[PDB]
Order: structure tokens, then C-alpha cells, then sequence
């Protein structure tokens, strides 16, 4: 079933997703400046924009002096990108090509590749293998990748929003004169007992320890394609700041653009301004009380599902202080 | 088999959290039940769709000697827990299964139910309640609520206006002109034939809201009239100059007094509720002026494939423009 790809691209054929991406100021301005600061590597050069969407990133490349930009797009939105390119008078420099980047035939190797491939938890959608497949095939030796690298972080969390949802049932008497405190367990089983990856914004005040980096993806490195199938991650460890009910873990990513100037980082940390990626939350089955200097440690692996390769899977093993090591397997909403 | 998937939606906590957190809804049901304490003292009540059991416990608190709390989804176990926890195991009996196939020991003096979906009739729970009235309600029995009215008005959704205008703003933000995508945006967002559940304010309302249906729930033969369609004709005149994006529909229900009668509205001129309003978009904007004639017909139906999903047939005419038709289905 390669018709699994048709239902994936149908999401990107609609305007709403692209509105959400372009409305994400942090994301779109990171790409704008990231491209601009690498003018030296881009003036006069050829560029491959993998998954051009509405074509905004391809136009940034042309505005930074690129002589030719190949904007490859697999969904029907390619029609709108051609229209936008034509509308800005850039048809002679920006050429939009339909179809997947795997099957696309360009007339030449390229000097640089740009792509916004990051999904939720970085690797939801599994777009990275397309980008790496295109690097190996089309990018010249020592050509520019934008962004050039990625890192993943994990940290234990106490989600205050969830806390109020669990506590809701104890507030019922004071409003309506009926005691529903006994449904606290039920709500915990409903909201924490399931095995889905929740994509939700957190505050920095919900963070219970130093965020630990558990993966580092240098996109130039050959053989990185093969490692994504086996999984991304490894062990983590940290000690908590204080007293709180730990609900689970959050994960987020960052990506780095090189300078020419200094490097630009695009982060999805809760200590930074929000993005449409938000954070990926991994809830325990029930809350666990931790104290100042409670040592939390464990193992995490990000990989694609068996059923749908584009869907993200997270295998977590964890140990909260004294407790026995527990396990939980998640899949994106 | 089809009905089992519907009940499963009410097995999760989130849906009941949302309903109980709707203070306008829950206070109206509390206060509506409390108003009829005289008629309910020492009487028996059926609670169709008991959920977590909160409405049954209002009836027991109001003085009913016996309440049968009927609930088809697995949440009946949570309703049993709450009853026992509140010490009302003698006065409230939680009976699992659908209300169609439940067996009570007696006929009841009153029926309470919160049955209203998005656009009132989404979910098609009203048939279950009307069947329960015929089978279990005594003569001169009480229905809470007792009636329902449906309203419609042309609207100018600001949230949509922002989303359509977005593509002209890209130049100012990022230095790339994408104003050429406005038509595409409109075709995606307005050309889809789905009923959008969204909250509006008073500024969004473009003319005097018009009632197009009344449902007296005691009326016999109403169950058959629901399958045929609930609806009517409407006409109104626009207040002033604005871009019309479609129609909003909403409802109200009325509890009898026993004191003045209590009205639970989901109008945008009254306090907000989880029902919000149900929006029916045109295929594109139509610019209107003061005293512009908007008229049409609306019919609320069950969908072809799925009887519990709400369908809306809309005929509409706006000013000099010819009469147009559009078929909507509730958000998938
Ligand atoms: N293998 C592949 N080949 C070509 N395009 C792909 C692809 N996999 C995903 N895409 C496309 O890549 C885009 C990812 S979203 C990024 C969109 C664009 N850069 C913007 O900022 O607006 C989508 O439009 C999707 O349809
Ligand atoms: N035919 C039927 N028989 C019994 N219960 C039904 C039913 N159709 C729907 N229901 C139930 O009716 C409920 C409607 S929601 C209202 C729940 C509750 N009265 C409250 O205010 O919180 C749902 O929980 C659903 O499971
Ligand atoms: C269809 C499933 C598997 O994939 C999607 C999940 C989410 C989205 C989505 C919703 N809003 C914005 C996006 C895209 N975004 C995450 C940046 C992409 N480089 C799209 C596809
Ligand atoms: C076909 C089914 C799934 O449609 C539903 C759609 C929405 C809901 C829902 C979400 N929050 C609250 C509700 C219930 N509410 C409308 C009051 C009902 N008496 C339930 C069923
Ligand atoms: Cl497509
Ligand atoms: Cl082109
Ligand atoms: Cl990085
Ligand atoms: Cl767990
Ligand atoms: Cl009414």
C-alpha cells in the first residue's frame, strides 16, 4: 500500500495546515534569517527545496541571490506554489516540480538543500528520510543543508493544566452540591492511562529538572538514514528541583542553521516562545510524588510504527527514585 | 452495532467534564428541577441519559422518593459509584442499557433529560426520550425541559474573516506576496459542506434573529415528524453594511414553573455554553448593506449514511442574487 502516501499528502493539499505553518512566526522567521545569513553560500547557486508547500522557503532562497531553485512538492498545493512564484515574477529562477522527491529528476546536482521536515516530536511524519535520500542523490560534496542539525530533549514534568482536569471532580460539591470526588481515579485512568503521545503546550514552570539531550542528529553524516529505522535515542538521567506530582515527560527538539555571523537555533522548548509544534507529552499511568533531588533516569527510543511508517512511536523505560523500573509504549494521537 | 459506537463516545471522562463545567447548562437544570420541588416531592422520576448521575441527584435532592437513572454507555458504573458515595443508593437506582429496552417496576411521574446536541438535533437523542415518554410517563406527567425553539440569522464571522485575509498580510510579515492565494483559501474554508461548531458574539449578528421551528415535546406524532425533517421558512433585513459569511443557528429550551418558567438559551446574546452556535457557511462572502433582504428555508434531518449525524438542507436568497442551495453535514 503506497496509497498510504495519498492520504498523507491530502492533509498538505488543504490551506489550513499551511496557514498554521506560515502563521508560526518563530518557525517562518527562523527560516527567513537562516537563509538570509547564508547568502555567501547561496548567491549565484542552485538550491533544492524539498517539500516546498506554498513555496515560501523557495522565494527566501531566490531573495538571497540563488540563480536557480527547484521547489519539489508531492501534494496538489504545488499548483498554488507555481501561482505564487509566477505572482512575484520569479518563474525564471524558481521552478516548481510536482511529485515525491524520491522519484524527481532534476537536470543537475545542487549546491544546497533546504527543507522544513520536522514533525511533532521531530520525527512524526518520517519526512527526514526523504531529505537524506535527496542529499545523497542531489547535493554536491560539502554542500549546504538548512537546517544542518537537530537535537532532542527530555525532562520530567508536572502539568498544571492536567492537574486541574484531575482535580475538577473535587470542585463539584462547592458549585452544585453533589460530591464527585470519588471519580478522581476514573479521570486518571482516562487522561493518563492511555498510550497516546499528547501534543500540548507547557509552561517552563511545569519543568521539574534540567532538560537532558537524548539524541543529536548531524544531517550531513552518511548512514543516518539507516539509523532511523533502528530508532533514535538512548538513556537519560536527572535530579528533580523540588516537591511536585510528576505526571510524566515532555520532549521537544531544536534545529540549527549555520552562519557565514553566528548560528541560528529554532527551538520548541517551553523556555522559549511557543510554536505550532508545541511539546510532545508522555504521561505515566498515574502521578508519582517526587521531592528535591529525587533521581529520575531511564531509556527512550523514537521510531516509526509497524502499521503506519509515518506515525511516530515512543518506547520509554523509566525509574523514579527508589521505585522499580517501569515501561510504556506510546504512539502519536 | 451502529448505536454501540455512539454510546462509547460517552465512556470517556472528557465529555462529562465539559458538560458539568458548563455552568449555564448545569445551573439551569439544577434550578429547573428545584422550581418543581412541589410537584416532585414523594414522586418517581426517570433520568434518560444519566451520564455521571448529576441530574438524578438533583431530583433526589429536590425530594423525589425514587429516581431511575438510565444510561447506555459504560459510564453507568461511574454513576453507580457517585450514588453510593453520596448515600443515595436507596433513592437512586442506576439501570444500565438503552432506555428503549430498560424495564422499570412502575410508570413515572416525571422525566428529566439533557438530550440536546449541536444544532439541537445532532446525535438524534430526542427519539429515545419521546419513546420513553410514551412507554413510561403517566398522564399529566412532567417533562424537563418541556419545549424547544430553533433560531437562524445571517452572520459575519470575524475568525473566518481573519483567516481569509491572512494571505494578504504575508507580504508585511515576511516580504513575500501571497495575496493571490485568497481564492484558494476561500474555496477550502467556505466551499466545504460541513456544519462548524463555533462561538459568536453580538457584533457578528447581521439582522434580527428569526425563529424557524417550535417543538412542544408533549405533542404526539413528533417522533415521525423528526425523520421527515424539522424546519421552516425565514425572512429578515440586514442592520447595516458588512460581509456576510453564512448563517448561525442555535436553540433554546424551556423548563416549566411551579414561579416563572426557566429558559436555557444558546444564543450569542446570552452567556456562552459548550453548544456555542452552529455555523452554515456560503461558498464565498456576499457583501450586504442596510435593509438587504435575506430569505430562505432550512430543514434539519438525520444524514443518509449515519442517522445520528445532523444534516442541514439550506435554501437561501440574498438581495438581487438568485436562490441557492447547500447541503451540510455535522463536523466529521
Ligand atoms: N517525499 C516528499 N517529496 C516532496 N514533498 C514532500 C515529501 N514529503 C512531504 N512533502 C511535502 O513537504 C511539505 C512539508 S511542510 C513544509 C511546507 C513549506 N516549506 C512551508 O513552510 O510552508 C508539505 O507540503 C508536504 O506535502
Ligand atoms: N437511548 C438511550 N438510552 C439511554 N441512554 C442514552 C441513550 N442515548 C443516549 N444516552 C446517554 O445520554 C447521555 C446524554 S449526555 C447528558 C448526561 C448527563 N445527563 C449530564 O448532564 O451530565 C449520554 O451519557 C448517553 O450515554
Ligand atoms: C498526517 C499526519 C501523519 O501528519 C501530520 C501531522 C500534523 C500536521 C500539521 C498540522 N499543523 C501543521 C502541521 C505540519 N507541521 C507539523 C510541520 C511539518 N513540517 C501535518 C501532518
Ligand atoms: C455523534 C456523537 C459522537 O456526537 C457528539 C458530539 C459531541 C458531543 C459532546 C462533546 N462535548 C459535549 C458533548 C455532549 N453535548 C453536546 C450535550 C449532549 N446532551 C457528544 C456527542
Ligand atoms: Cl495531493
Ligand atoms: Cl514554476
Ligand atoms: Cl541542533
Ligand atoms: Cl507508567
Ligand atoms: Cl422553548
Amino acid at each position: 500500500k503506497r496509497e498510504r502516501d495519498q492520504l498523507y499528502y491530502e492533509c498538505y493539499s488543504d490551506v489550513s495546515v499551511h496557514e498554521e505553518m506560515i502563521a508560526d512566526r518563530v518557525r517562518t522567521d527562523a527560516y527567513r534569517l537562516g537563509i538570509l545569513r547564508n547568502w555567501a553560500a547561496l548567491r549565484g547557486k542552485t538550491v533544492l527545496d524539498v517539500g516546498a508547500g506554498t513555496g515560501i522557503l523557495s522565494i527566501f532562497c531566490a531573495q538571497a541571490g540563488a540563480r536557480r531553485v527547484y521547489a519539489v512538492e508531492a501534494s496538489a498545493i504545488w499548483q498554488q506554489a507555481r501561482e505564487v512564484v509566477r505572482f512575484n515574477g520569479l518563474e525564471d529562477r524558481v521552478h516548481v516540480l510536482p511529485g515525491p522527491v524520491e522519484t524527481v529528476e532534476l537536470p543537475e546536482q545542487v549546491d544546497a538543500i533546504v527543507s522544513e521536515w520536522m514533525g511533532y516530536g521531530l520525527l512524526h511524519e518520517s519526512m527526514l528520510s526523504s531529505v537524506l535520500h535527496a542529499r545523497t542523490k542531489w547535493l554536491k560534496e560539502g554542500g549546504l543543508l538548512l537546517p544542518a542539525s537537530a537535537e532532542l530533549f527530555i525532562v520530567p514534568i508536572s502539568d498544571q493544566m492536567l492537574e486541574w482536569r484531575l482535580g475538577f471532580w473535587s470542585q463539584v460539591k462547592q458549585h452544585y452540591g453533589v460530591d464527585m470526588s470519588c471519580l478522581e481515579g476514573f479521570a486518571t485512568r482516562c487522561l493518563m492511562g492511555h498510550s497516546e503521545i499528547v501534543v500540548q503546550g507547557l509552561s517552563g514552570e511545569d519543568v521539574l529538572a534540567r532538560p537532558q539531550r537524548f539524541a543529536q542528529l548531524e544531517l550531513s553524516r552518511a548512514g543516518l538514514e539507516q539509523e532511523l529505522e533502528a530508532g533514535v535515542g538512548g538513556r537519560f538521567r536527572c535530579s528533580c528541583y523540588g516537591s511536585a506530582p510528576m505526571h510524566g515527560f515532555a520532549i521537544w527538539f531544536q534545529v540549527t542553521f549555520p552562519g557565514g555571523e553566528k548560528p541560528l537555533v529554532l527551538s520548541t522548548s517551553p523556555f522559549h516562545p511557543a510554536t505550532h509544534w508545541k511539546q510532545a507529552l508522555l504521561y505515566l499511568n498515574e502521578p508519582v510524588q517526587v521531592e528535591q533531588d529525587t533521581d529520575v533516569s531511564g531509556e527512550i527510543t523514537l521510531l516509526p510504527s509497524r502499521d503506519n511508517p509515518r506515525r511516530l512511536r515512543v518506547l520509554l523505560r523509566y525509574k523514579v527514585g527508589d521505585q522499580e523500573e517501569k515501561t510504556k509504549d506510546f504512539a502519536m494521537e
